[PDB]
């Protein structure tokens, strides 16, 4: 009931922007549990709860987005302390970073990240769903579960509620922010995060980003350091068209030849985890 008392708090996972991370079970049902820590002080994201009660963004997003479908991490619980905010996620095991499984694999197979594209590509139209919009996906914010090959969307902290308006204010990373941003300041959330999910199918691909810098992205010319299809070429220069308007919906990306026959989470897991 305190808190302390109730997970078995263990090694830090990792920490930065986010905060800090920590493995973690719950005692009782020995549940794994991810404990993550971040302080009043450096929270620039911030949300108001269904009852007032004001709260780090993240909490009110991972609420909006709690239930049955595995494609985003879950918030078992949450409590506020005297200077800081603490989270009891969900923790697959064992478990990878998409990050850290490409930094060791380089460039993934068409098929591998074809399987995993459409997972991410459905997690993100369930947080559209739920009116939550992430801001921040990239290889570092998606977690791989090995044993069933599923992917969950991680790392709501600057995430905000999805509007129709334009937005103002990003607080993800720059690498990963489309053309609007840098010369505006202005964006829209549907067709940012197509960029930036078009920056993210090039990285499982090709092992790396493909924009260094800012001169790079408002460019927006693709070039492809490795092999690469035909289809999945046309799809990820798709996502990266300059002009937002251009860049096609989730459905249109589902829909797209590059995108037919995709493994299912535990093929992908016997054919390319295992
Ligand atoms: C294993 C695990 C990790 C996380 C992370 N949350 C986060 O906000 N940020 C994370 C992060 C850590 C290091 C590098 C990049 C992201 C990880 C949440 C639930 C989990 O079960």
């Amino acid at each position: 009931e305190p808190l302390e008392s109730q997970y078995q708090v263990g090694p830090l996972l990792g920490s930065g922007g986010f905060g800090s991370v920590y493995s973690g079970i719950r005692v009782s049902d020995n549940l794994p549990v991810a404990i993550k820590h971040v302080e009043k002080d450096r929270i620039s994201d911030w949300g108001e709860l269904p009852n007032g009660t004001r709260v780090p963004m993240e909490v009110v997003l991972l609420k909006k987005v709690s239930s049955g479908f595995s494609g985003v991490i879950r918030l078992l619980d949450w409590f506020e302390r005297p200077d800081s905010f603490v989270l009891i996620l969900e923790r697959p095991e064992p478990v990878q970073d998409l990050f850290d499984f490409i930094t060791e694999r380089g460039a993934l197979q068409e098929e591998l990240a074809r399987s995993f594209f459409w997972q991410v590509l459905e997690a993100v139209r369930h947080c559209h769903n739920c009116g939550v919009l992430h801001r921040d996906i990239k290889d570092e914010n998606i977690l791989i579960d090995l044993n069933r090959g599923e992917l969950k969307l991680i790392d709501f902290g600057s995430g905000a509620l999805l509007k129709d308006t334009v937005y103002t204010d990003f607080d993800g990373t720059r690498v990963y922010s489309p053309p609007e941003w840098i010369r505006y300041h202005r964006y829209h959330g549907r067709s940012a995060a197509v960029w930036s999910l078009g920056i993210l199918l090039y990285d499982m691909v090709c092992g790396d980003i493909p924009f260094e810098h800012d001169e790079e992205i408002i460019r927006g010319q693709v070039f492809f350091r490795q092999r690469v299809s035909s289809e999945c070429q046309h799809l990820i220069r798709w996502c990266l068209a300059l002009r937002p308007s251009d860049r096609p919906t989730f459905e249109e990306i589902q829909n797209h030849p590059w995108m037919q026959d995709v493994l299912l989470p535990q093929e992908t897991a016997e054919i390319h985890l295992h």
